[PDB]
C-alpha cells in the first residue's frame, strides 16, 4: 500500500508476476477504456509503483503500474514521450499529446476504480496480470 497518500488513478492496476518482462504497449495502445471518453483525451502515462517487501525467516514484490491522463498525477508537468524511470507514456493516434487531457481526477467516494480494459486488438504486455 502507500504511506504517502497517493494521487488515484481512474483505473485498476496492472501488476507484474515474471522478472525480467518490460512494460510496453505499441505505439497508439495502451489507454484504458472509459465510458464516453472521446478518442481525442486518450493520452497519459502508466506511472509504475515500486512495492517493498519486510524480511521475514520465511525466503520479491514487483511492481505494479497505474494510469494517469496526460496532465495529471505524480508526473502531471513532464512532457509525453520523455524518458522518465518509472513512466511508461501511451496515446491513442487521435490525441495531440501537447496540450493536457480535460479529464477531472477521481474520488472520494464519488467513485470506485475503472477496471482497466483495453480495445480488441490491443497487444498486451506478457509477464503482466491486469487487476480486475
Ligand atoms: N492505494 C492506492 N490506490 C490507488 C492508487 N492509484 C489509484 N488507485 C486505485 O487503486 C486501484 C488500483 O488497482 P488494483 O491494483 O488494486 O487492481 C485502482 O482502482 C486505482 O485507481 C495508488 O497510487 N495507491
Amino acid at each position: 500500500e502507500f504511506n504517502v497518500v497517493p494521487y488515484y488513478s481512474w483505473f485498476s492496476g496492472i501488476t507484474q508476476f515474471q522478472k525480467g518482462k518490460e512494460f510496453e504497449f505499441v505505439e497508439g495502445q495502451g489507454v484504458p477504456i472509459a465510458p464516453g471518453v472521446p478518442a481525442t483525451e486518450a493520452k497519459g502515462y502508466w506511472y509504475r509503483h515500486n512495492r517493498r517487501s519486510f524480511k521475514t525467516a520465511d525466503g520479491q514484490l514487483l511492481p505494479r503500474w497505474y494510469f494517469y491522463y496526460l496532465g495529471t498525477g505524480p508526473h502531471a508537468k513532464d512532457q509525453y514521450g520523455t524518458d522518465i524511470d518509472g513512466v511508461y507514456w501511451v496515446a491513442s493516434n487521435q490525441a495531440d499529446v501537447n496540450t493536457p487531457a480535460d479529464i477531472v481526477d477521481r474520488d472520494p467516494s464519488s467513485d470506485e476504480a475503472i477496471p482497466t480494459r483495453f480495445p480488441p486488438g490491443t497487444v498486451l504486455p506478457q509477464g503482466y496480470y491486469i487487476e480486475g
